């Protein structure tokens, strides 16, 4: 019926703009599941290249696999990176992207020419030298699915850094605050073209599972939480059992990669070699 | 890209059905008028009165390129029959720019018979649907007969339902190809297109008090291997039945004059 007639929109971002403003983003988001059925997307025969994003220079090299929201993109590690860098014997960093949020780029059509189409990025930019896998939010499920694609290729990362993952298909709290999730993404940026490219993600980590790794986990998890939590415990956490280290960091879901992405940069380093 | 890039991917790839099923849930989005916050509709005149015939009134129909430009060629045949009833088209609110879409089949129909009956001034009139217009002028004619009044005839041109389409099951990706050509459809007019879609699919041809003129294609507009007659629109009941030249295209594109001279007289 309404809720800003001042919006003079009509696209998919318009219809995105009066879900949130509704409280509706997991309708919204299985929309934009079902849409994304109709964007062309590659496969493992024609597998579209896949460039790694230089993001700063003992330690082994860091990369961080971009989330699958429309703010996400190699951007988003900025803030961590540059903290990273000031740091002594700091290691080098690049990011691995998602493809298809940018124009006009398909997304895959199965995780295999995904994982196919990065695993030869990241192995011909790592040379032999040993690399660990980071990636926060949605982007830390990318980064464990990309790990168990390479373990299961007789490969894989000298470590994984997971900070602060969740199962889309059993959201936890992060269902309870999904429209406030929504919110955010949308501020700190969006055209079809990206929320077609989140809603065939969102459509890959529904068949996501938390299983194990080779690979020591590094758990990070923020102090706050993003949302309100009437239950009044720590119950909206993110978790990761076997977890090599779990550790805190300042701020919420977000701001923990922002305005406190100084002290993750902090403890991976001290947890890296 | 946009759901206009959708769409065409959709049909390109012979999968109309799932793209109606997707604007039906975009469309859930859309920004709607209820009863109480009723938006205006207003009649569009299309062929003076040259008696004692009633008015015409076209129903919009619910695809991208429906509307009061669909009644151009009948309407000029029409308008050189001699003695003719006058028309005038009635559009279905959401398709044009800042428009918003009926929240409920009770909430469009309050507004159009509104509309409907200030623009007849006392003169009966008669309603006249093609496609899925047929299925809206039916239902405008249940919303006013229910409420006590009705026109005097009810004119379905190749209705089918939309929850059971038969030979418009078949042809629906040949339909939305025609429909995008006929046009250039935005995200807006997709939205609505879908938002008709959802209420045209509970719709049920339920038995109607005015006599029905039943005008139907006589050419399958898309091939129909079963080499029967399965594939045409089908009215018990009516008053008349009578085929028309083409299929349910050009019905009302090249063979509009057969589609008026045919209503004409049945109305005399």
């Amino acid at each position: 019926t309404g809720a800003a007639p001042a919006d003079a929109g009509s696209g998919l971002p318009a219809l995105y703009r009066e879900a949130v403003r509704t409280g509706r983003a997991a309708e919204m988001a299985e929309l934009l599941a079902a849409a994304s059925r109709f964007r062309p997307a590659f496969g493992t025969a024609d597998r579209q290249p896949v460039a790694l994003v230089p993001l700063a220079d003992g330690l082994p090299l860091l990369v961080g696999c971009a989330g699958t929201a429309v703010a996400s993109g190699p951007v988003e590690f900025t803030a961590f990176a540059g903290a990273l860098a000031d740091l002594p014997a700091a290691a080098p960093m690049a990011a691995l992207p998602q493809p298809g949020f940018l124009p006009g780029e398909r997304v895959p059509a199965t995780p295999e020419a995904l994982f196919e189409a990065q695993a030869e990025a990241l192995l011909r930019y790592a040379a032999g030298r040993p690399f660990v896998l980071l990636g926060h939010s949605a982007g830390a499920n990318m980064a464990h699915a990309l790990t168990r694609h390479l373990e299961a290729n007789g490969g894989g990362p000298a470590g994984l850094v997971l900070m602060d993952i969740y199962t889309p298909a059993d959201p936890g709290a992060m269902g309870v605050w999904r429209n406030d999730m929504f919110q955010w993404v949308w501020r700190r940026s969006p055209d079809d073209h990206r929320l077609t490219a989140m809603g065939a993600y969102h459509r890959l980590l529904l068949d996501w599972s938390p299983t194990p790794v080779r690979a020591p986990v590094l758990h990070l998890r923020a102090a706050e939480p993003m949302g309100d939590w009437p239950p009044g415990d720590t119950g909206w956490q993110s978790h990761w059992d076997g977890a090599h280290t779990t550790a805190g960091i300042p701020g919420n879901h977000f701001t923990m990669m922002t305005e406190h992405a100084s002290a993750a940069a902090r403890l991976v380093h001290g947890w890296l070699a």
